């Protein structure tokens, strides 16, 4: 009676906490996993309302159509799997093609099988939005118009470039679908910043320690002797982002929108102030740089107005976030 929400990568780090809030909602999920023994796990770990289907190759024409089949209760399409990594030994083999053909391929997929499907969103990102320089700005506003200008050709000289193209590209292919094809559902995106928070389970955190929380993470493996952590820019929950999703396919609103999903910023000293308060224990195994050095009132606020009167609810401040994963992790 209920409906059935699918979700493209399923074992993610944000797409567990998706899965977790949407199945606390009342709907079922379908996630996609690139092996049986990755959906055999997380079914263990969610129950009965979760299934799971195998599709090992996201840059294959038609690799969603067998599942999809499969699965005609589902009306709702959150694609959040992409490569989320900034080293590799071919940007475009293992980066920007299985984003950008991924994507494209899905959405297709989407319209060739699953007619019912009402809702689709998109999880983008802020490096859709801007290129590297312009992120750590004080005199740059971005917002949900903001397109990043960085060119295919260059995006492929790196890794980390090649992050940033996957998912400009891979967004830009999503609205020209909805413009060209004319499908069924209505499209929206979420564009976050890093994503800092607790993972879904506990019994997930030993592995594949994802590169934005663990971030936070690597805090507890300095000693007193090491330098303040150099990492900075702008924040945002993890389960504040699951809400955006939430809300990205749930309100009227949200139709046809990006959504900024962002918080406030930091550097390695307000995450060092963070843990040491809260942590106590740790401070002597730590080091303490120049607390309260931080100062961002230089940095113009971006504008997610938009976006924040579409969401309707308030963000986790930093501290909570960084407070709750650090939790888990000792734990
Ligand atoms: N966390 C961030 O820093 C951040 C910020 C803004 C936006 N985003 C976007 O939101 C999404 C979720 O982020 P995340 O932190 O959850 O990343 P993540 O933990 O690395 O999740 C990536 C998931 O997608 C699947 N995947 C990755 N590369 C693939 C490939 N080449 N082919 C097929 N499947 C692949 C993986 O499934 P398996 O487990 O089966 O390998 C993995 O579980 C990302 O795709 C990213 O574009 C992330």
């Amino acid at each position: 009676m209920t409906t059935s929400v699918f979700v493209s990568g399923a074992t993610g780090y944000l797409a567990q906490q998706i899965i977790a809030l949407v199945l606390s909602k009342g709907y079922k999920v379908v996630g996609s996993v690139r092996s049986e023994e990755k959906g055999a796990n997380l079914k263990k770990l969610y129950g009965d309302d979760f299934s799971y289907e195998v599709v090992k190759v996201l840059e294959q024409k038609g690799a969603f159509d067998e599942a999809l089949k499969k699965h005609p209760e589902v009306t709702i399409f959150l694609h959040t799997a992409s490569p989320v990594t900034f080293e590799v030994e071919d940007t475009e083999k293992e980066i920007l093609i299985p984003a950008i053909n991924g994507t494209k391929y899905v959405l297709q997929s989407i319209k060739d099988v699953a007619p019912q499907i009402t809702r689709v969103v998109y999880t983008s990102s802020v490096v859709a939005m801007s290129v590297p320089e312009e992120l750590g700005s004080p005199d740059v506003v971005l917002s949900e118009a903001s397109w990043s200008s960085l060119s295919y050709e260059q995006s492929k000289t790196h890794g980390v470039l090649a992050y940033f193209g996957s998912k400009q590209f891979a967004e830009r292919a999503a609205w020209e679908f909805v413009e060209q094809e004319k499908p069924n559902f209505a499209l929206s995106t979420v564009n976050p910043v890093y994503i800092f928070g607790p993972q879904a389970k506990d019994e997930e955190v030993k592995g594949t320690l994802n590169l934005s929380a663990e971030m936070v993470n690597s805090v507890l493996k300095l000693n007193k002797d090491d330098d303040v952590p150099a990492t900075t820019g702008t924040f945002i929950d993890v389960r504040d982002v699951a809400k955006a999703h939430l809300a990205a396919f749930e309100k009227d609103e949200a139709k046809g929108e990006r959504l900024l999903l962002s918080n406030t910023r930091f550097n390695g000293q307000t995450l060092l102030d963070v843990v040491r308060k809260n942590f106590p224990q740790l401070a002597d195994k730590l080091p303490v740089g120049k607390p309260h050095s931080d100062d961002f009132s230089a940095f113009k606020e971006w504008n997610d107005k938009k976006t924040k009167k579409i969401l309707g609810f308030e963000y986790f401040d930093f501290e909570t976030s960084v407070v709750d994963s650090i939790k888990q992790v000792l734990k």
